[PDB]
């Protein structure tokens, strides 16, 4: 069985792959544009992916990968009332380029499904775009589309460190993803059945895409503090309480 | 660092400490009495432990233990409206002897705060005792009381496997449970902090406790699938990731 | 796959199994006797085995379990020209008790093959028992008899630490055991085919054994800094990079 | 703590940075090039590396990695009495370019120490260049050099395969090579003193490197079948076990 995994606890340019506003800064991985006095600007777009590609599935052997991943990530509002738009974890094709700005995370181009995007993405969306979003902040399951197939509720604690662990089990198909505000001992859940070789291409970048408003107002920070992932392909045909200790 | 890991996808007898009704048929740890038929038997209850000690903190140091847990477990009610009492993980001091059944789940004596109990449980409470209960059935942490400290919702599928991660940050002091079941895409979660240092001995035993009906027809059986845990425990002064890949 | 591991940087006698002299002491596993001021005893034996049994192999299935440890240790010698006898790991059954100490390391009776010993060690042999023994010190591999079936010479550097490798490959049956002393810059490797189904039972302890000389004079400490195990176990049919890492 | 680790128990030109005739064929990594009908050719120079810079030390901290990496490996000669070159594990800058082949592996100009090479390498050196080579087969560690810091004999077996592990500890700064050749139940061990600080950039590339002979007849498969790595570098002050298992 092939295997792969790292850990971050603090972020180098060296070993991503940067696009757009994303940044590192002081060890931390700075999604969308901030100020040298740490004001975070609005209109901003940013992506970061592991420099290494990661085979999700094989088509000639039929095997699919079990992976997992961990991360923390701290999203800054200067007025809650006003942000926009959120940061998600994203598996796309090699060589992918961000798209929309906005409420489409950097990830999407609208809201009917795209099959050609081939893109999976789990979301953390701080803004009602309505057009497609659940009337308060959410988590979701994004398949070629910004209109996730699945969400649930989530009670965002702003500029509060939120604690992720997306999981995929290849037998079951289940993509599940969690979020906890440990400073409110608040937890979210959500699982829903993806089938990754009808999504994903063979081999995917991971990593993360994030944007702030469209409004001058409407400001956020989109930083991840640190990251981990682990991935297991089978030959032919995930130990999850030893991965979580590596990252959250 | 002190680490220590293990991963059970069948199990055996000779690894564990088996106590009360607990059994190892067919590699499924079999938690409560089942006939030769396969019938559930009520007024059962049964443990299992590790056969190794688990230092969960270092009083000379100050340091306390990261730790995660998964498992698959499966409640079979033949009669769905009449079945008891559920199952839970559990940390007990090293030479610990089973308590009341039924509700108690074979972990505690009552429902007031008895600190020498010294238990740290995470229940799966499959019926409502009222006496303590909310009224559905529901994920509970247990502190030196049956009485949960927090609970959540758990829409329990009958016969259903149910995968659990159970984790515990030594920094933020976060227990945090969550339950999925795959079959019917739904998840569940549960977080609340909790002082170790405070609850638990330096040394425990990990591992299971399971009770059924306190009358002839209230039987489900408390079966566990697989079981992996991994802790670790710095020296002076856990990846999530790669943990749950083993187990969950 | 059943998978057990653990690491101890330091030691704890929870989690082992004492017999005879050994002891833990400052974090450290003292095999055989030392005084208050730090003077090695003679006539000592010692032993220390992992709490938990491990399967090394299933009848059932066929399968064998590949293996491997790591371990820091000092010997130590007020005088080099007479110490004795040396400190080894060994795989025992799960009972299993000390046998003749001295130049017989606590692990055998005789020089001739006693299959029901069931005992396979990796020795670090300290004194010439010639009676058996090669001429210098060395390592050893040893099956049912103290003497070994294959050995390799041992250039050891008194109350110097050495670093041990000890791995078992089920696929191609090897024993492969390195030693090095960091600081001397000095390494040394044996290798030899062992048919573990044939040795062992199922299921065994794991762990060390030492003595010092049947003389007032021939004295070492035989002290264990840090010890690491990982086992793997499949259900019907080791990754050294990352083992060593956390292991040494 | 950052960490990093892979296991290629089949390869992939997508997670691979090739150079010149470095292929991969039937999953397996075949370093320099082979007939359609199996047979190797001379004058063949290729090098594979992951595709994902490690950080071997850091200059603002003065942490160094710990670092482990093992690898199964076939040089096959269609006539013992006249192969060459070898093949080599090696540490380059990042966008490192093969340099002499032949004797010099891809990874050397020349024979006197040139400091702005930045290269490790731990060669297995299947050819007599005299020039600056042992009598016999060796293994050998590389500073800047082609000629060997230290050496080891080593009993090459023609066609069969072997087993690799190396290991550098940042705390002793010793890097220790090991091979094994199952088949023959044969093994062999080199360790030296290396300070990478000195020698290497802070970010490297990792992977391998090798030539055949420079004369049409002296030709050998320079094939690697698997390949595991892992590395860890603190914050600001490895398991062994674990890692050969996943590893080899
Ligand atoms: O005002 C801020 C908002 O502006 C909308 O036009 C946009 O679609 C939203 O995603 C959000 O950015
Ligand atoms: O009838 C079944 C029930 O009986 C009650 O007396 C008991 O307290 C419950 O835990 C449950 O077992
Ligand atoms: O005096 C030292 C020696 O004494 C021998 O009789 C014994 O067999 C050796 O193992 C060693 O201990
Ligand atoms: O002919 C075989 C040999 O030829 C030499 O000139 C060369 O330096 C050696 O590396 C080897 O390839
Ligand atoms: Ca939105
Ligand atoms: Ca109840
Ligand atoms: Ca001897
Ligand atoms: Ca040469
Ligand atoms: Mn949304
Ligand atoms: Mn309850
Ligand atoms: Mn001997
Ligand atoms: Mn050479």
């Amino acid at each position: 069985a092939n295997l792969i995994s790292f850990t971050f606890k603090k972020f180098n340019e060296t070993n991503l792959i940067l696009q757009r506003d994303a940044t590192v800064s002081s060890g931390k991985l700075r999604i969308t544009k901030a100020a040298e006095n740490g004001v975070p600007t609005a209109g901003s777009l940013g992506r970061a992916f592991y420099s290494t590609p990661i085979q999700i599935w094989d088509n000639t052997t039929g095997t699919v990968a079990s992976w997992a991943t961990s991360f923390t990530f701290n999203l800054q509002a200067p007025n809650a009332a006003s942000p926009a738009d959120g940061l998600a974890f994203a598996l796309v094709p090699v060589g992918s380029q961000p798209k929309d700005k906005g409420g489409f995370l950097g990830l999407f181009d609208s809201k009917n499904y795209a099959s050609s995007n081939q893109t999976v993405a789990v979301e953390f969306d701080t803004f009602y775009n309505g057009g497609w979003d659940p009337t308060e902040r959410h988590i979701g399951i994004d398949v070629n589309s910004i209109k996730s197939i699945k969400t649930t509720s989530w009670d965002f604690a702003n500029g509060e460190n939120a604690e992720v662990l997306i999981t995929y089990d290849s037998s079951t198909n289940l993509l599940v993803a969690s979020l906890v505000h440990p400073s409110q001992k608040t937890s979210f859940i959500v699982s829903e059945r993806v089938d990754l070789t009808s999504v994903l291409p063979e081999w995917v970048s991971v990593g993360f895409s994030a944007t702030t408003g469209l409004s001058k107002g409407y400001v956020e920070t989109n930083e991840v503090l640190s990251w981990s992932f682990a991935s297991k392909l089978s030959i032919n045909k995930n130990k999850l309480a030893i991965f979580n200790l590596e990252g959250k």
